[PDB]
């Protein structure tokens, strides 16, 4: 269940979320050692809107549509560790949680 | 700083001291525990801030207080117990400050 993702220092990495087409997302909350960001639905082609909630992450968090895949860019060694998405949707279970372990490599 | 301990009674309310002593500089506060908890942002214009709860465990049970941004978790549960963290994002340096709490819950 804890999915391992590897990223390269100074580059970008994608966290697989892949929200399917019957599910409707209300808000996804991302956390690590600090809160990271909240992601909310975009539009026709506005991609999901991302609100960053710790200064360590400002300008480094992007979200992809329609999957709601998270991209963190300009990776730092300090980004490594456990991440959690609490995915909130209109219908039940209402909240589903996904776990990730990011490891960072200077290459 | 230090972890701050707050005690609460099952079924009741507990208040987390935030004591923002310069409110209108607050952009967003992100509360987490074992799970996500809520975001709190400025009211359009008000005393009072707006809560968006971000996990169903805490649905309808999070309130914030103007003007200090103190947090209330109402209808308390035993699962509510443990370490809480607020990432307070404001308009000027350090831009993010973090407060740590320990919520002890007791029987009704």
């Amino acid at each position: 269940e804890i999915f391992t993702v590897n990223g390269i220092l100074g580059e970008s990495v994608t966290f697989p979320v892949n929200i399917q087409e019957p599910r409707q997302v209300k808000i996804i909350a991302w956390t690590s050692k600090t809160s990271v960001a909240y992601v909310t639905p975009g539009d026709s082609e506005t991609a999901p809107v991302v609100t960053v909630t710790h200064r360590n992450y400002y300008e480094r968090i992007h979200a992809l549509g329609p999957n709601y895949n998270l991209v963190i860019s300009d990776l730092r060694m300090e980004d490594a560790g456990d991440y959690k998405a609490d995915i909130n949707t209109q219908a039940d279970p209402y909240t589903t949680t996904k776990r990730y372990n990011l490891q960072i490599y200077r290459r």
